[PDB]
């Protein structure tokens, strides 16, 4: 059974059901679950998602070793999750030298250098979503973010990856559009990941059929579409797939062409929800927030003036901006946890741990704690300010991870995120609708999501 | 194992191998597997689809008892063949008791008397296929049925059954459109289905996961708007689904509302795909004999003056239109084969048959059996005249089954097919283009349809 692990090496925790563990008080979501444990029990605790031990743990110091000094030689992957079909050689999912081969071969397409030479293919569907926008502005209906932002965050991903260029929001039935719609985040508290985690050895059976948890045609659609741009490109420059392409020429082994098509797709499955849920909490707390938008929207106009077009330069000038989309990511942590999976037993900062246990961070309640930050619940940007910046510490506040296995993607995030909120604020004002949910009530399922989805009024400042 | 069966009971068949039993030799496809135990083996043969036994017949006494004289005592139901979900409450896979009250609340849904009501409905339609028709015959390019026909079938379906209008093939990106458009036939020989014979244990498995082979989504889809259009329609005539609604007011037990949905989306299960693929069938065989189609366009004409709109009782009265049909319905049955589950140790015409085996029709293989049929490679409308008709023996040509458990959509079937046809060839001929594959080969699959689709020159009479 392995339940009685925690209670012999001394750590606290709830008491497992047989088969469930702990499972059942998921009811109320990972992070309801997580902020209680951190409460009753302290610096760290232990349980059960089903029969597999997971320990949890939030002592910065212990934080550390495991994601940097021991994410080598002791905390390299993460737990699987469901039958993963060809997506096993996706980096997010690839395990020890495959996963260092990988990342490898990838880490230059993310540098600031090939970003830098991006910046303008995402600034054109900058001016797309502005022209969608007024639509709506021009017509005084309340609008739906995640509607016209995932529209932009499409838009971002098919050129910044695949060169295509399509406004998604005019083009709803464009095929490259509707295969893309269907890679949604994972509710990890559904009726199928719960029976994976109770029947894991199910996950077996489902390989065995071919049974995948991306969709097996929106995978075959991108796969020949790739295996299409491949051979039309070559032979007739700036997007992912290039650099990628350009990459199994000129770690080692070169980049297959499954591997590679991969890699496209967790790049649009990663960017795309996140994207646009990241930017909808923003304009939540800018609409709820009057201050602070128009604190904003003044920076804006004194480094862009006369609605001047923002570069990357422009982009990484602007420090409201900076602490306005960090403190929306405190609060709104969309992945909520950290996770590595223990491969050894170990000890680390004075306590055992055993070959298999699953570590965790719990990302979403040490950004609520008290103990680090006073108010947690209140919107205040000024905690980023470049002059308490500085007493924060940087295994508390983890929106990315942190350490070899960090979010790749994370530099590109942001400036996608804030070139949006630019274009956005250089053109209107957003202000509660009496259909807006304030408070915001957040998802209890498995997902860092809004219960009730963001609607707003939005004004031309024309 | 069983394997031992059919050796014992001095029935003759492939020697099965381990585990697959007999599957390997599907790589043909049933139908060619099916002619080859036939030809080798005789009135009578066995093999095994992994481990489960199947018992061919083709004597037509052995055949009548199984589908008529021992359907209700014997031979009730057909094999399982995979999750199944909520739809386990649909018709075609209901068993038993639960059937034969299903079959009995939906039986007047079919009568001669509401399908002459449908007529209007469907023939409306025909116009629409018309139009959009002409639209690619005033461009000469030529033309993939299957579109142009799936457009139609869809159009029918739709309104049969919902109320619904659309031109799917112009809006084919409306939501009624989309979900219906994945409700393809099952091919019962892709790696998904093949494991579930080798493995029918994992069946319960999948279907404690909630997996389903009706993808969960489509249903969900259509639960809600079938539980719409009941909260619409009540209260504010023609469809399937007010014929249902009707019934469960005024055996017995009612319907229940999620027993009428399964009905309703078996219906467009059934319908769409199937009307579809005989349509093209159809029209390829009149392309490639030039004859026919004139001598089908000249009777059409008698009947129908000046294109006269074809009527209930005007389309009844064409015979050769109900021979040409009847042809194609012989060289291409879509069932392929007709089954039913053995459920006791029974004798029929002389033979034992133990409990659990399943009986088998090979429908196609009949069909183009030389012993019956001179010639039966070639398509030859006068083995269906009135003068000839009546040398074709019922259980031998069974397009639609035979007996309590055959195809409940047999008069509907072919009404909305011969409707299509007569609007049809009122206006076009039908010429083989170069890319015509002339003769059509069968997919190896698990469907009967055509291993490359059917493209054709389209004419206006105009
Ligand atoms: C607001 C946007 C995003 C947020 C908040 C976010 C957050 C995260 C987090 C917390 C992780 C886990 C880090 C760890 O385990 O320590 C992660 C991993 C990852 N992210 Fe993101 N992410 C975002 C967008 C993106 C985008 C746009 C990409 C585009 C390529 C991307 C690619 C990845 C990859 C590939 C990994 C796994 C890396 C590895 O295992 O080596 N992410 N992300
Ligand atoms: C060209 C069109 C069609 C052909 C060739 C066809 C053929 C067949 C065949 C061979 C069977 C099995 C009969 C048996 O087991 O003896 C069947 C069953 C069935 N068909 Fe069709 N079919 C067609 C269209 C339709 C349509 C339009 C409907 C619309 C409602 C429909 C509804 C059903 C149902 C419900 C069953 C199962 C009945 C029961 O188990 O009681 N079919 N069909
Ligand atoms: C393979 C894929 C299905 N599983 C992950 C592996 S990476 C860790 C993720 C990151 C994440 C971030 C934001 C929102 C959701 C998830 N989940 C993580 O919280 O783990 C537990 C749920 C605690 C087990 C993946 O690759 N996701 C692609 C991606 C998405 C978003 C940002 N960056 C990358
Ligand atoms: C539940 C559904 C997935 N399975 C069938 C049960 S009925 C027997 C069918 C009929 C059929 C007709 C034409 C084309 C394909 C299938 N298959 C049959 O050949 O069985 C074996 C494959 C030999 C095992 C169902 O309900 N199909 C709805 C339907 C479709 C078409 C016509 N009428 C009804």
């Amino acid at each position: 059974h392995s339940h009685g692990l925690f209670k012999k090496l001394g750590i606290p925790g709830p008491t497992p059901l047989p088969f469930l563990g702990n499972i059942l008080s998921y009811h109320k979501g990972f992070c309801m679950f997580d902020m209680e444990c951190h409460k009753k029990y302290g610096k760290v605790w232990g349980f059960y998602d089903g029969q597999q031990p997971v320990l949890a743990i939030t002592d910065p110091d212990m934080i550390k070793t495991v994601l940097v000094k021991e994410c080598y030689s002791v905390f390299t992957n993460r737990r699987p999750f469901g039958p993963v079909g060809f997506m096993k050689s996706a980096i997010s999912i690839a395990e020890d030298e495959e996963w260092k081969r990988l990342r490898s071969l990838l880490s230059p397409t993310f540098t600031s250098g090939k970003l830098k030479e991006m910046v303008p293919i995402i600034a054109q569907y900058g001016d797309v979503l502005v022209r969608n926008l007024r639509r709506e502005a021009e017509t005084g209906k309340p609008v739906t973010l995640k509607d016209v932002f995932g529209a932009y965050s499409m838009d971002v991903i098919t050129s910044t990856s695949f060169g295509v260029n399509i406004d998604s929001l005019n083009n709803p039935q464009d095929p490259f559009v509707e295969n893309t719609k269907k890679l949604l985040r994972f509710d990890f508290l559904d009726p199928f990941f719960l029976s994976i985690t109770v029947f894991p050895f199910l996950i077996p059976i489902l390989e065995v059929l071919n049974i995948c948890v991306f969709p097996r045609e929106v995978t075959n659609f991108l796969r020949k579409s790739v295996k299409r741009m491949k051979e039309s490109r070559l032979e007739d420059r700036v997007d992912f797939l290039q650099l990628m392409i350009d990459s199994q020429n000129s770690s080692h082994k070169a980049l297959s062409d499954l591997e590679l098509v991969a890699q496209s797709i967790i790049f649009i499955f990663a960017g795309y929800e996140t994207t646009s849920s990241v930017l909808s909490f923003i304009m939540y707390e800018l609409a709820t927030h009057p201050d602070v938008q128009q604190k904003l929207q003044e920076e804006i106009d004194a480094v862009l003036p006369n609605k001047a077009p923002p570069t990357y330069d422009t982009v990484l000038q602007m420090e409201y901006l900076d602490m306005v989309v960090n403190e929306t990511l405190r609060l709104f942590p969309i992945a909520m946890r950290l996770e590595r999976v223990c491969k050894k037993d170990v000890e680390i900062n004075g306590m055992f741990i055993p070959k298999g246990v699953v570590v965790m961070i719990p990302s979403y309640a040490l950004h609520r704690d008290p103990k680090y930050w006073t108010e947690p619940e209140k919107f205040l940007p000024e905690r980023f300010s470049k002059k308490n910046k500085d007493n924060i510490d940087p295994y508390i506040y983890t929106p990315f991870g942190s350490g070899p296995r960090n979010c790749i993607g994370m530099r590109f995030a942001l400036m996608n995120m804030k070139l949006a909120l630019i274009r956005v604020l250089q053109n209107f004002s957003f202000k509660p609708c009496k259909e807006t949910q304030i408070p915001l009530k957040l998802s209890l399922g498995g997902l860092l999501q809004p219960e009730k989805p963001v609607v707003l009024k939005v004004e031309s400042r024309d």
